[PDB]
């Protein structure tokens, strides 16, 4: 396939899924790459454990190790993936490297990829008041039960809430209020992240929803914004499709890619990677009748695909950096 795997080194659930995701965001790699992490400390450094981690997939021919790098974050512990979400991973992650960004010639790839912005209102029914409010985002959890594919999810996602009863609005010199409170979407970013509401509460433990749910290759996305553009509809194109497998924690991660987007898909199973059909990262992922289904969804802004997937060579990697990790392999090999 051209592509290499990485190792199963414990129950670390979604990670290696999310790595790969991560890896093939080609213009998050090359700024990563840039990360001026030569005073780092290697045993304590994120950053470089994320440089390591992509170093490797981009140039090893056997599956690809991630000891170092969950060290470098700290979880370490035989169920410490189990007790986080996909998403509180990948914010300590993005975290980690946009804060070495700062004051770099990169700063601000992170924002620039994966940040949104939304506006949350509450309108007084029955006097004149509306507070808005922006928020940024670099996720979206979609609620599924009940739902037959995202389109649904994007309504329920931005429909009304009334607050009334003894859950009326304080709106301050107006006292308590009845009113509304929604979301709406300002700005779509160029790699949009949604995890799926598969993972719930039942009346007292957790259960999986392995409800069917379809998800489309284009997602038009222009409906849901606040105010659009014509030279810019928010058309989205699937390039990660990220799977479990079972109704438990006994379960198993993989992640479908088309890694360049122009539909040829890969099954990225730990250490195996290996070519498949349309109809197996997709549809035979919406789950109903089993029990395999996508948990997260990664889309990319059409208008900025080339931008987003674009080639990523080895003189891409800077020799301070080549020369630090093949030293650190030439320490392994003595
Ligand atoms: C409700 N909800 N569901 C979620 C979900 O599924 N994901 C995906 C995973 O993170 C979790 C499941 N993994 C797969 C799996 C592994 C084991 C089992 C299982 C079932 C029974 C025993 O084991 C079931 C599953 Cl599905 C893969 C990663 C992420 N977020 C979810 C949320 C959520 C909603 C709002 C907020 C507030 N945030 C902002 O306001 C924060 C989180």
């Amino acid at each position: 396939t051209g592509y290499v795997g990485l190792k199963n080194q414990g129950a670390t659930c979604y990670m290696n899924s999310l790595l790969q995701t991560l890896f093939f965001t080609n213009q998050l790699r090359k700024a990563v790459y840039m990360m001026p992490t030569e005073g780092d400390d290697s045993s304590k450094s994120v950053p470089l454990a994320l440089q390591r981690v992509f170093y490797e997939l981009q140039h090893s021919d056997k599956p690809v190790g991630t000891k170092k790098l969950t060290k470098s974050f700290g979880w370490e512990t035989l169920d410490s993936f189990m007790q986080h979400d996909v998403q509180e991973l990948c914010r300590v992650l993005l975290d980690n490297v946009e804060n070495k960004m700062k004051g770099t010639c990169v700063e601000g790839t992170i924002p620039k990829l994966f940040r949104g912005k939304m506006v949350s209102y509450i309108q007084c029914k029955e006097v004149d008041y509306r507070s808005d409010r922006r928020e940024d985002y670099y996720d979206i959890q979609l609620s599924i039960k009940g739902k037959k594919n995202i389109f649904e999810s994007f309504v329920d996602y931005v429909a009304v809430e009334q607050l009334d009863g003894d859950n009326k609005y304080d709106a301050g010199e107006h006292g308590l209020q009845e009113a509304e409170k929604g979301v709406k979407f300002l700005t779509l970013p160029p790699v949009l992240h949604l995890q799926l509401m598969r993972f719930h509460y039942d009346p007292d433990q957790n259960i999986k929803i392995n409800d069917r749910f379809e998800f489309p290759e284009q997602l038009p996305l222009d409906e849901f914004l606040q105010k659009t553009d014509p030279k810019d509809p928010a058309n989205y194109i699937l390039h990660a499709v990220l799977v479990h497998s079972g109704d438990n924690h006994g379960g198993h991660y993989v992640v479908y890619l088309n890694p360049k987007g122009d539909g040829k898909w890969c099954k990225f199973d730990d250490d195996v990677v290996s070519r498949c059909t349309k109809e197996e990262a997709i549809e035979h992922n919406y789950g109903g009748h089993h029990c395999t289904n996508a948990y997260m969804l990664v889309y990319i802004r059409e208008s900025k695909l080339s931008e987003v997937l674009q080639a990523v060579t080895d003189h891409d990697i800077p020799q301070q950096l080549v020369e630090r990790l093949q030293e650190e392999k030439r320490i392994e090999a003595q």
